[PDB]
């Protein structure tokens, strides 16, 4: 079952564009974790995979996931790694959990006709 890399970057391209309009929730998940910058000199301790919405972009615009299940899992690498690492006072941990519910409303539809 082949996806052309074109192919995926229509269908799935809104869905990750939907996560960058929300404010303030996207924030802190716009680029690569750089624990020294943010004093949290654990994370990749804890985080062994970090993922990122301008990471995640990268992959779709070269071509790098070849089915859309994988796009889906390196959203929810990076929601799973933000309710991991912070507690649940953390506006992070509280704006992951927004962009969750965005996530999936945008996601089903797109998920469902491909
Ligand atoms: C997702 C990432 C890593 C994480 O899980 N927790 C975290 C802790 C402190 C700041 C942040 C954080 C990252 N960017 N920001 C900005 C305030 C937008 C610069 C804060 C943070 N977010």
């Amino acid at each position: 079952k082949i996806f052309k890399p074109e192919e995926l970057r229509q269908a799935l391209m809104p869905t990750l564009e939907a996560l960058y309009r929300q404010d303030p929730e996207s924030l802190p998940f716009r680029q690569p974790v750089d624990p020294q910058l943010l004093g949290i000199p654990d994370y990749f301790d804890i985080v062994k995979n970090p993922m990122d919405l301008s990471t995640i972009k990268r992959k779709l615009d070269t071509g790098q996931y070849q089915e859309p299940w994988q796009y889906v899992d390196d959203v929810w690498l990076m929601f799973n790694n933000a309710w991991l690492y912070n507690r649940k006072t953390s506006r992070v941990y509280k704006f992951c959990s927004k962009l969750a519910e965005v996530f999936e409303q945008e996601i089903d539809p797109v998920m469902q006709s491909l």
